[PDB]
Protein backbone atom coordinates (compact mmCIF):
# COMPACT_ATOMS: atom_id res chain seq x y z
CA UNK A 1 0.00 0.00 0.00
CA UNK A 2 3.07 2.43 -0.71
CA UNK A 3 2.40 5.49 -2.28
CA UNK A 4 -0.97 4.70 -4.11
CA UNK A 5 -4.09 6.67 -4.53
CA UNK A 6 -6.57 7.38 -1.92
CA UNK A 7 -10.90 8.05 -1.66
CA UNK A 8 -12.00 10.36 0.86
CA UNK A 9 -15.38 9.23 2.09
CA UNK A 10 -17.99 11.55 3.55
CA UNK A 11 -19.65 10.40 6.54
CA UNK A 12 -22.46 12.52 5.36
CA UNK A 13 -24.65 10.41 2.93
CA UNK A 14 -21.62 8.21 2.44
CA UNK A 15 -20.70 10.39 -0.41
CA UNK A 16 -16.97 10.83 -2.17
CA UNK A 17 -14.92 13.23 -2.13
CA UNK A 18 -15.23 14.37 -6.98
CA UNK A 19 -13.55 16.59 -8.18
CA UNK A 20 -14.49 17.08 -11.99
CA UNK A 21 -12.82 18.40 -15.40
CA UNK A 22 -14.86 21.63 -15.56
CA UNK A 23 -13.21 22.43 -12.05
CA UNK A 24 -16.82 21.39 -9.97
CA UNK A 25 -16.04 20.10 -6.59
CA UNK A 26 -18.97 17.72 -5.37
CA UNK A 27 -19.90 13.97 -3.71
CA UNK A 28 -20.89 11.28 -5.55
CA UNK A 29 -21.90 7.66 -3.91
CA UNK A 30 -20.61 5.93 -6.86
CA UNK A 31 -17.88 4.36 -5.89
CA UNK A 32 -17.35 3.29 -9.39
CA UNK A 33 -16.91 7.28 -10.42
CA UNK A 34 -14.10 8.37 -12.84
CA UNK A 35 -13.23 11.34 -10.82
CA UNK A 36 -12.54 10.51 -7.14
CA UNK A 37 -9.28 8.82 -7.39
CA UNK A 38 -7.19 11.07 -4.85
CA UNK A 39 -3.61 12.02 -4.47
CA UNK A 40 -2.78 12.92 -0.34
CA UNK A 41 0.25 14.30 0.00
CA UNK A 42 1.59 16.23 2.89
CA UNK A 43 3.83 19.39 3.25
CA UNK A 44 4.62 20.32 6.65
CA UNK A 45 3.27 18.13 9.58
CA UNK A 46 -0.83 18.36 9.50
CA UNK A 47 -0.93 20.33 6.22
CA UNK A 48 -1.54 18.36 3.10
CA UNK A 49 -2.82 19.32 -0.59
CA UNK A 50 -5.55 17.26 -2.29
CA UNK A 51 -4.63 16.47 -5.92
CA UNK A 52 -7.51 14.41 -8.34
CA UNK A 53 -5.56 11.91 -10.15
CA UNK A 54 -7.95 11.68 -13.05
CA UNK A 55 -7.94 15.53 -13.98
CA UNK A 56 -4.83 16.76 -12.26
CA UNK A 57 -6.53 19.75 -10.30
CA UNK A 58 -5.81 19.94 -6.48
CA UNK A 59 -8.84 20.74 -3.86
CA UNK A 60 -8.67 24.73 -3.49
CA UNK A 61 -10.87 26.84 -1.26
CA UNK A 62 -11.86 30.39 -2.71
CA UNK A 63 -12.66 33.33 -0.63
CA UNK A 64 -16.61 33.13 0.00
CA UNK A 65 -15.88 29.48 1.19
CA UNK A 66 -16.55 27.64 -2.29
CA UNK A 67 -14.66 24.21 -3.07
CA UNK A 68 -12.99 24.24 -7.12
CA UNK A 69 -10.36 22.10 -8.55
CA UNK A 70 -7.11 24.15 -9.58
CA UNK A 71 -4.96 22.82 -11.88
CA UNK A 72 -2.23 24.58 -9.82
CA UNK A 73 -1.31 23.92 -6.33
CA UNK A 74 -1.33 27.58 -4.81
CA UNK A 75 -2.29 28.67 -1.60
CA UNK A 76 -5.95 28.36 -1.96
CA UNK A 77 -4.95 24.73 -1.83
CA UNK A 78 -3.78 23.61 1.19
CA UNK A 79 -5.12 22.10 4.28
CA UNK A 80 -4.79 21.51 8.22
CA UNK A 81 -5.23 18.04 8.91
CA UNK A 82 -6.84 16.85 11.98
CA UNK A 83 -7.59 13.22 12.86
CA UNK A 84 -10.76 12.88 15.16
CA UNK A 85 -12.08 10.32 17.80
CA UNK A 86 -14.37 8.85 15.37
CA UNK A 87 -11.04 7.60 13.03
CA UNK A 88 -12.51 10.50 10.27
CA UNK A 89 -10.82 13.45 9.35
CA UNK A 90 -11.19 16.61 8.93
CA UNK A 91 -9.38 19.51 6.49
CA UNK A 92 -9.37 23.09 7.40
CA UNK A 93 -8.93 25.86 4.78
CA UNK A 94 -5.30 27.36 5.92
CA UNK A 95 -5.76 30.38 3.86
CA UNK A 96 -9.12 30.93 5.84
CA UNK A 97 -8.41 29.00 9.09
CA UNK A 98 -9.34 32.04 11.20
CA UNK A 99 -12.79 31.47 9.23
CA UNK A 100 -12.70 27.63 10.51
CA UNK A 101 -14.11 27.20 6.99
CA UNK A 102 -14.13 23.30 6.37
CA UNK A 103 -14.20 21.54 3.24
CA UNK A 104 -17.90 19.57 3.62
CA UNK A 105 -20.72 18.11 1.48
CA UNK A 106 -24.37 17.62 2.13
CA UNK A 107 -26.12 15.04 2.00
CA UNK A 108 -27.55 16.01 -1.62
CA UNK A 109 -23.93 15.68 -2.84
CA UNK A 110 -23.37 19.40 -3.11
CA UNK A 111 -20.32 21.15 -1.66
CA UNK A 112 -21.32 22.75 1.80
CA UNK A 113 -19.49 26.26 1.47
CA UNK A 114 -17.37 26.92 4.47
CA UNK A 115 -19.31 29.61 6.19
CA UNK A 116 -22.06 26.83 6.19
CA UNK A 117 -19.53 24.36 7.19
CA UNK A 118 -19.24 23.69 11.64
CA UNK A 119 -17.37 21.45 14.08
CA UNK A 120 -19.01 18.86 14.50
CA UNK A 121 -21.35 18.59 11.61
CA UNK A 122 -21.59 14.54 9.76
CA UNK A 123 -21.02 17.14 5.87
CA UNK A 124 -17.00 17.50 7.34
CA UNK A 125 -16.11 14.28 8.51
CA UNK A 126 -13.65 12.78 5.89
CA UNK A 127 -12.25 8.95 6.15
CA UNK A 128 -9.53 8.33 3.75
CA UNK A 129 -9.73 5.11 2.31
CA UNK A 130 -7.25 2.83 -0.40
CA UNK A 131 -7.74 2.60 -4.28
CA UNK A 132 -6.08 -0.87 -5.32
CA UNK A 133 -3.09 -1.13 -7.27
CA UNK A 134 -4.63 -2.48 -10.32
Amino acid sequence: NYKKPKLLYCSNGGHFLRILPDGTVDGTRDRSDQHIQLQLSAESAGEVYIKGTETGQYLAMDTEGLLYGSQTPNEECLFLERLEENHYNTYTSKKHAEKNWFVGLKKNGSCKRGPRTHYGQKAILFLPLPVSSD
